[PDB]
């Protein structure tokens, strides 16, 4: 049976049963009773940008993945079921609490984040598109790596030289491995300083001007050090290396003294108790 099913009717199975927010809907399965965060897109050409990252999603089975519970094409509408993660992305944590994450908290997330791509990488996906928004948590306090849309498309791209420049070679030397995968360990140490600070470097400026700060500047660094344990500076300093070549891999990240000893995740179990009772706050 293929990923995404012609033959039954998604109906049968999901009920829509309320909303998120194109849109984000909330869906009931009726055999199990499982919660699902749903998206039922009406397109029918480029719609194998979704078949794509739905055929990543089912491929990448991992606890600290977003899992698919289905896919169904039903008479011009596209439906995604993916897991319900009902602690809800990490910035919206952060906004809700009105701080940024403890370092036992970060050491969690670091730990886990780590695991899920060291797993990607070894199925040579690469994720392209970390930040603490798309990293979502569940009640029992795992994360779980959401919105491979750029992933995919991405993917897609691939999927579908005497005489050239040595940048345009560079350009397709870091389109390949082993340097395309070391992006996402660039973007985790961004993700991680976003987690302390709430906000990510160079938040103050616009769009424009912050590609070219990043290319410019030196890598990025915690804004007050002296919270933070050397072991967190330290993993920061590897894993924001300028030069990918250099830059270490997830599995090298593992063996690092600021996440190798992590073996709970109660720092996490408490930030998502702490959330779920500020919601409460009214
Ligand atoms: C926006 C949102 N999503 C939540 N959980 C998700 N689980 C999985 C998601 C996911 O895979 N999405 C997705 C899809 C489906 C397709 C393409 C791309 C993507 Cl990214 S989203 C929880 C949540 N909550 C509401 C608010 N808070 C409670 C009261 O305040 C917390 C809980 N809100
Ligand atoms: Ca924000």
């Amino acid at each position: 049976y293929e990923h995404v099913r012609r033959d039954l009717d998604p109906n049968e199975v999901w009920e829509i049963v309320g909303e998120l927010g194109g849109k984000v809907y909330k869906a009931k399965n009726k055999e199990t009773g499982a919660l699902a965060a749903a998206k039922v897109i009406e397109t029918k050409e480029e719609l194998e940008d979704y078949i794509v990252e739905i055929e990543i999603l089912a491929t990448c089975d991992h606890p600290y993945i977003v899992k698919l519970l289905g896919a169904y094409y039903h008479d011009g509408k596209l439906w995604i079921m993916i897991e319900f993660c009902p602690g809800g992305a990490v910035d919206a944590i952060m906004l809700e609490l009105d701080r940024g994450l403890t370092e036992p908290q970060i050491q969690v997330v670091c730990r886990q984040m780590l695991e899920a791509l060291n797993f990607l990488h070894s199925k040579r996906i690469i994720h392209r598109d970390l930040k603490a928004g798309n990293v979502l948590m569940t009640l029992e306090g795992d994360i779980r790596l959401a919105d491979f849309g750029v992933s995919a498309k991405n993917l897609k791209t691939l999927q579908k030289p005497y005489w050239m420049a040595p940048e345009v070679v560079m350009c397709e030397t870091m389109k390949d491995t082993p340097y395309d995968y070391k992006a996402d360990i660039w973007s985790l140490g961004i993700t991680l300083i976003e987690m302390a600070q709430i906000e990510p470097p160079h938040h103050e400026l616009n769009p424009m001007r912050v590609l070219l700060k990043i290319a410019k500047s030196d890598p990025p660094t915690l804004l007050t050090p002296s919270k933070w344990s050397v072991e967190f500076r330290d993993f920061l300093k590897i894993a924001l290396d300028k030069n990918p070549e250099t830059r270490p891999s997830a599995a090298q990240l593992l063996e690092h003294p600021f996440v190798s000893s992590i073996t709970s995740n109660k720092a996490l179990r408490e930030l998502v108790a702490e959330a779920k009772a500020e919601v409460m706050e009214e």
